[PDB]
């Protein structure tokens, strides 16, 4: 979870939807003072995103592999 | 574009949908020998992903900001 949340927050930050400031605050909050249910809800959001990432990856691989190999 | 493609490929790699090997090959291919149309199609896939990232970011911010602030 924590590893997935950090990786996900990094993706967001790298494209400027959150500033480094919010990233830090989000992670400190998540780790220290997020209630058990708000963690469960964070996990849900991250899981949807993981599914979208899985899909893109499959798409890129499926669509371009043949070309990449030459 | 290129900056967005690299950032996007990094997100994928960080969660093991592609190995560092494919990342490198994908980027070299994209830059050097991807045809103009296959670039247009890559861009489309990346754009869908950018929309999914935008949404997650908004979701996290919208849902948790109040909590993060205390």
């Amino acid at each position: 979870d924590l590893g997935h949340i950090v990786k996900t927050i990094r993706c967001l930050e790298e494209e400027g939807h959150i500033d480094k400031s919010f990233a830090e605050d989000f992670l400190t909050w998540y780790s220290l003072r997020a209630t058990h249910r708000e963690v469960r809800v964070v996990k849900i959001f991250v899981e949807t995103f993981m599914e979208d990432l899985s899909s893109l990856g499959q798409q890129l691989v499926d669509t371009f592999s043949e070309s990449i190999l030459s």
